């Protein structure tokens, strides 16, 4: 092969497809990030939050790929479309297009899932249940927290709550 | 007996009812931080205060079982009753079921030293005195003051009110 | 949801009453101990052992807990039945009534994985396998390595066995 | 006074009394102890743990004498009576001497409560509750615990329970 043994070329080219949702992932947050240290948006602490985030869906596609060459597939690229949105809004706007991304990760996820378990390749379950499952319901979970306190907050009165959130929930310098 | 003196049976009984009690009120603490742990509820300040309040509760059943040995009375266990909410609302809301549940284990403590005292068992009262009696009013004490400082942050504002009593009173991550 | 995906309602009921079944068997083990804590009873190390195993089977039911907020579901508490037995015998006849609880739990773990399975739900699955399954398999090869030890002593002779095994098995002070 | 306020004349003497209980109790455990020193009988576990407690009554009387002069009264002493045996036969006996002996010494403890509690004398009942009724309670439980062990150990066969009895629980070089 030499290498390769029950790796499907279903779940080698789904792989692949993976890894461009997860670095287009990594591209929405660099601009998400980008977006709230505008001078006239400045929300340090949500930068920061994204641009961790850019990193985290980076590291997840460079796992990805580890994997097919471990496994004797062939990585291949395609173009990372630009994101779906140039200016994101208001924090709650923000996060709420992070947990619309992040769930469509997850349903991928679960369809590589899907797939794996139909050709039965639990080398790949496993992977994707050590690596990806876990942290997607984790950080997930973290957001629909930050955007209920959020939600409380901008309710009472905007401008003061999306400060507040940034300065006492937010890690910021 | 082989070691049982001056410990009546009317002590005895009220000393597992004790327990039961406590034990309940552990279990009322566990799913009030676990209903502030809900993504749509996401206050991990209280969270983190009634969980260790449940830890608290759980200890005092534990020693009071301990006493039951060690005066040479047989601990009996009855039903857990569930706790008498499966929603908690708001912190205020809380707060306040927190003080009503702690008058009531209060009452019972005043009740059993009563007993103690009507049966002439200075140990037991010794007990109640040096582990529960402070212990109970120390912590009605600091609910009260919590009481009133969400209540002071409410009535100015709600959703911003409970944020800020989370991140500034309430320990947390 | 905010947060739920691919989480069935089938599922998230099965975990509160997983989590019952983890709550009861803590609240058994807790009588099992101080049981073994009476004067005319008096075996250290097997009181540690159920002391142990309580805080474990509370741990379990608290690590449930979290996975049903993860995942967006709704944690509900029901009664905690008193335990089976008010007092406990010797040393092997708890140890046998620990075993047939163990097996219990891991019949329900079982149950659970095989709803999760039909439900597509590798999150539960991979949570199952992670948390808890080998943890059982485990506890049990040591409750019956343990049996069959008290068992090989207390066929020699009983109250010789009994304190012989407490002294050099179990963990004590 | 110049110092006596609210100290009975009652109290006083019983306190007097139960020093010299608490130096017949030393003298009692002295002798225990160096029983079990015997070459012919030669259980050095015993022995320290009668030793440890001819020690712990001593202290006793003396800080009851330091109280006495505290409060205004005066130290009167007594013959102390030689303990009620030469030889204190097996370890099973001796210990059920031990437990009779620190019961009659609780006893005592419980009759002057009561004779505080008659003359409104809070300072000698918190003196008790303080530093004698709870470490007799404790005392008695380690004692039933003891006996309970030894009981359980000659009744499978006596020498043989005997030496495992002072090797495993007891304290020893
Ligand atoms: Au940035
Ligand atoms: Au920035
Ligand atoms: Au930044
Ligand atoms: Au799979
Ligand atoms: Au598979
Ligand atoms: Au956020
Ligand atoms: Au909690
Ligand atoms: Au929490
Ligand atoms: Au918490
Ligand atoms: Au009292
Ligand atoms: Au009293
Ligand atoms: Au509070
Ligand atoms: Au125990
Ligand atoms: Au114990
Ligand atoms: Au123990
Ligand atoms: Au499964
Ligand atoms: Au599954
Ligand atoms: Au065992
Ligand atoms: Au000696
Ligand atoms: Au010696
Ligand atoms: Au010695
Ligand atoms: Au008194
Ligand atoms: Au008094
Ligand atoms: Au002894």
């Amino acid at each position: 092969s030499q290498i390769r043994q029950n790796y499907s070329t279903e779940v080698e080219a789904a792989v692949n497809r993976l890894v461009n949702l997860y670095l287009r992932a990594s591209y929405t947050y660099l601009s998400l990030g980008f977006y709230f240290d505008r001078d006239d948006v400045a929300l340090e602490g949500v930068c920061h939050f994204f641009r961790e985030l850019a990193e985290e869906k980076r590291e997840g596609a460079e796992r990805l790929l580890k994997m097919q060459n471990q496994r004797g597939g062939r990585a291949l690229f395609q173009d990372l479309q630009k994101p779906s949105q140039d200016e994101w809004g208001t924090t709650p706007d923000a996060m709420k297009a992070a947990i619309v991304l992040e769930k469509s990760l997850n349903q991928a996820l679960l369809d590589l899932h899907a797939l794996g378990s139909a050709q039965a390749d639990p080398h790949l379950c496993d992977f994707l249940e050590s690596h990806f499952l876990d942290e997607e319901v984790k950080l997930i979970k973290k957001m629909g927290d930050h955007l209920t306190n959020i939600q409380r907050l901008v309710g009472s009165q905007a401008g003061l709550g999306e400060y507040l959130f940034e300065r006492l929930t937010l890690k910021h310098d």
